[PDB]
């Protein structure tokens, strides 16, 4: 009936800052902002998709904590399910980070990076940490 679009994002934390990666027009509201990644295979899970991709794609030891939140929306070409996963900073720097530019906002400033409607509620949770 509908095409279940499985996509997973990555949120690297470091010094109370967040990374930015303005992908193509495929991502969610990539015009204003957008996170790195956001693609899952039809065999791998939202998590396995990160541990696998981040492996070669990022070519780093990016560590993962736990699932942030699950968001889904009704699309014409199926259903878009955006999910975030708490990541950690490693020795080497992340990849595809220079895509848009170098900007690290604080936890109480991330709001300025108005993200998609699926990540919006996922980013707000972070603030809870304080």
């Amino acid at each position: 009936m509908k095409k279940v679009i499985n996509v997973v994002g990555a949120i690297i934390f470091s010094d109370n800052k967040i990374l930015c990666a303005q992908r193509s027009e495929k991502m969610s509201l990539p015009l204003m902002w957008e996170f790195p990644g956001g693609k899952v295979e039809k065999n791998e899970t939202e998590k396995d998709a990160l541990i696998r991709e981040i492996r070669e794609e990022m070519k780093c030891d990016l560590i993962v904590g736990d699932k942030v939140i699950t968001t889904e929306h009704e699309y014409d070409f199926g259903i878009v399910r955006l999910t975030t996963y708490k990541c950690t900073l490693n020795k080497e720097l992340p990849t595809l980070t220079e895509h848009k530019s170098i900007e690290w906002l604080s936890i109480n400033e991330l709001d300025k990076l108005n993200w998609a409607p699926a990540d919006i509620p996922a980013v707000n949770k972070i603030m809870t940490e304080g």
